[PDB]
């Protein structure tokens, strides 16, 4: 009874921690983790080191990776009291910085982005210890003739958001993610193109929907981050022009819809916005397939990271003025069955029965000497290490669940699986709750 709400923020950094790649800091916290990917570069041999392996395994997914980046540094923006509440203000930065420090490597030209490191295959048929990799690991790139709207919007959504996280803490840092933020919006509004068209490999992991939200999310994003009107009339009128009010609900590294409309409904004021908000919300609550324990069921796949976006959705929807005390009720509701109100924590690291054997490489390795291959995955036992903080897959539409560490459905973990969730637990210390 009565989650700790503050030690649970405090737990999804931990995860986060977890998925760092690159060289890992002098107080580094997960520290079986240890420093790997030292070797990832460009075509010309630009250091691209750094950044955040995707799930449980070592790709760096550019466009998940930027949608992560964003949901957390909003969380900090808005609700940065919850971090502080729970003492973990600078961990929750430094979150956001292990992100876009990397985007500003990748960022090698002002056209040029490069979004990923690590191809799929390779990568994914290996299992142990990052540090133990000895395949290629291959960098591709979108640029003025292989375009990536998606990706290069929610990249400068990202360094945006970011720019306002630091603005007081690091005015040097904040002015140079701007800089970025504002030369990889022109890149992607100026060549228009799904980024998984061009990085062909991403398009069997993170294919691109559709583009024309994350230009109106970035947009809306630069015009926070900047005051300047222009981006507000573009993020606006191309919202007009790609009638967004009439696209699917809904927040995810996919579609940034439900997030536009919250972000522009606050920026704006206008009632328009925020009929949108309400009547996604209250579809929602009112009608969306729930299971019979009460968790939002959108979809098989990332089934909590779901239920977890919707929740942040209400609560930003709250902070609206918009049923406030109901929606933060319910968004409440679905963090708590994540925790552990629908018989047990789908958290992992925390509460009663959590997951123990989620599918991710590096938590599953003993510590080195020993060797670490598809035998420890094939390993009875749970993952040698505690993936403290790490929101899995969960149970299907009737709560039924089974802890299995080759159920890459169920048991799958993600940096975006965590961004609402933590962007929401942040809210929930906010609020007092
Ligand atoms: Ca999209």
């Amino acid at each position: 009874m009565a989650y700790d709400y503050k030690q649970v923020l405090r737990d999804s950094l931990l995860f986060y921690e977890a998925q760092r790649s690159g060289r890992l800091p002098a107080d580094q916290k997960v520290t079986w983790r240890k420093d790997s990917a030292l070797n990832d570069q460009g075509d010309q041999g630009q250091d691209l080191t750094g950044g955040y392996f995707d799930a449980g395994d070592f790709v760096k997914f550019g466009f998940p990776m930027a949608y992560t980046a964003t949901v957390l540094a909003w969380g900090l923006i808005d609700f940065e009291a919850g971090y502080s509440s729970a003492g973990a203000l600078d961990d929750g930065r430094k979150a956001v910085k292990w992100a876009t420090d990397y985007f500003i490597k990748a960022h090698t030209s002002q056209n040029e982005f490069y979004g990923q490191v690590g191809q799929g295959d390779a990568d994914h048929a290996f299992w142990g210890r990052p540090e133990d990799m000895t395949m290629a690991r291959p960098a591709y790139k979108i640029d003025t003739s292989r375009p990536g709207s998606d990706l290069a919007g929610e990249t400068a959504a990202a360094l945006a958001a970011a720019s306002i996280v630091f603005r007081n803490v690091d005015g040097t840092y904040s002015n140079n993610l701007l800089t970025h933020a504002r030369q990889l919006f022109d890149f992607a509004n100026n060549y228009r193109g799904k980024y998984s068209d061009s990085i062909t490999d991403a398009r069997n992991f993170y294919a691109s929907a559709d583009y024309r939200d994350e230009l109106v999310w970035a947009a809306a994003w630069l015009y926070r981050a900047t005051n300047d009107n222009t981006y507000l009339n573009t993020a606006e009128s191309l919202y007009d022009e790609f009638g967004l009010q009439n696209w699917g609900g809904g927040l995810n590294w996919d579609s940034k819809v439900s997030g536009v409309q919250v972000l522009l409904a606050k920026l704006t004021n206008k009632q328009a916005y925020k009929d949108t908000v309400q009547s996604y919300v209250n579809y929602l609550i009112n009608n969306q397939q729930k299971t019979p324990k009460g968790l939002l069921y959108i979809d098989m796949w990332g089934t909590l990271r779901h239920a977890a976006n919707a929740a942040f959705i209400m609560l930003e929807a709250a902070e609206l003025g918009l049923s406030a005390s109901s929606y933060r009720q319910f968004a409440q509701t679905q963090i708590d069955y994540a925790l552990g109100d629908g018989g047990r924590s789908f958290v992992c690291g925390f509460g009663s029965n959590p997951p123990t054997r989620p599918h991710h490489r590096s938590s599953s390795c003993p510590p080195a000497p020993a060797t670490c291959d598809w035998n420890t995955f094939n390993s009875p036992d749970p993952n040698y290490h505690v993936l403290s903080g790490a929101l899995v897959g969960g149970p299907d539409q009737n709560d039924n669940y089974v802890d299995d560490r080759s159920d890459y459905v169920h048991n799958e973990v993600a940096t975006d699986y965590n961004a609402g969730f933590q962007s929401a637990l942040a809210a929930l210390v906010a609020l007092g709750y």
